[PDB]
């Protein structure tokens, strides 16, 4: 009935995680 | 560490789809 939070915010911070790889990866 | 096999899935999803995101402000 009610949507759970985990898929919600592992989500975001995978986009969040991907901003800190590829700008370290990229200089 | 070793998340669930459906942490690791989603956590792909989102970062592949960030990915395109960003390689089309860096094209």
């Amino acid at each position: 009935g009610t949507p759970t939070w985990q898929t919600v915010t592992i989500f975001v911070a995978g986009v969040l995680t991907a901003s800190l790889t590829i700008w370290k990866k990229m200089g």
